[PDB]
């Protein structure tokens, strides 16, 4: 019933939204015409909202011709402004996620990252964790808000951050449940990631451990979460 699945996506019960835009996508013309709709009314997003990513996520993982035509034509960066403190150009990384292309998206994360500390990150292709403290909290909730939308809330920095929090803030108990690390096996980069939904929650984007936990330390203590209600 296309009628009760339209009011169902309508209504405010975040879970019923997500059932309703399931089905709907597989009812054709008709529920994707609703699904279109839906976008229309809401993006461009000011504040993330998972129902909307899973919407137009849904539509562009159809990969149909003609829907994703009409999705590139009318939200041609997305579905979230692509903000910087620093005019940095995050369409590539839309771009990446858009097309599900995790691992991709994890490599231009990390490269941003490292434009966004400066040339000497740049250069040497690593972060200081100070330079993490002083990252700007606009740039991260760009980057963060990309990685939820287009992985149904299940990817992202804050994702992690929460179940960082949820392990009494032990990095040893974190890594295991975001899956980097099984028993005593650290999970090899970049083969033994798992680069699709499949994925534990919280499984990207990636901080290599290398070097310690400080950066990641830094980033989840960053005021960026609490500012934007992440
Ligand atoms: C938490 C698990 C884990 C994560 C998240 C991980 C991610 C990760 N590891 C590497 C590289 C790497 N990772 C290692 C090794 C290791 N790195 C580690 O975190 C463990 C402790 C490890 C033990 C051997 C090495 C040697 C590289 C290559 C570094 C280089 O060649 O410059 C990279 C490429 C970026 C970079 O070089 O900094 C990523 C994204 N690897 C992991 O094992
Ligand atoms: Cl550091």
């Amino acid at each position: 019933n296309l009628t009760e699945l339209s009011q169902q996506l309508h209504d405010a019960s975040e879970k019923k939204q997500l059932t309703a835009i399931a089905a709907l996508a597989e009812m054709g013309e008709g529920g994707q015409g609703i699904l279109l709709d839906y976008l229309a009314k809401n993006v461009p997003l000011e504040k993330p909202v998972l129902a909307v990513g899973n919407v137009y996520q849904t539509l562009r993982n159809l990969e149909q011709e003609t829907i994703t035509t009409q999705l590139q034509r009318n939200y041609p960066t997305g579905i979230f402004p692509l903000q910087s403190a620093q005019g940095i150009d995050y369409l590539p990384l839309q771009e990446a996620l858009g097309s599900q292309d995790f691992e991709t998206a994890d490599e231009i994360t990390r490269d941003k990252l490292c434009e966004l500390a400066g040339p000497g990150a740049s250069q040497r292709q690593w972060l200081y964790f100070t330079e993490v403290e002083k990252f700007p909290a606009l740039d991260l909730h760009t980057i963060n808000a990309l990685w939820w939308l287009h992985s149904n809330g299940n990817f992202g920095f804050s994702v992690q951050r929460r179940l960082w929090l949820a392990s009494g803030k032990e990095f040893t108990k974190l890594w295991p449940k975001i899956g980097w690390k099984s028993g005593n096996v650290w999970t090899r980069w970049p083969k033994g990631f798992t680069w699709d939904l499949s994925a534990p929650q919280g499984h990207l984007p990636l901080l290599n451990q290398l070097r310690g936990v400080r950066v990641a330390e830094s980033l989840y203590r960053h005021p960026v979460w609490s500012q934007y209600g992440w």
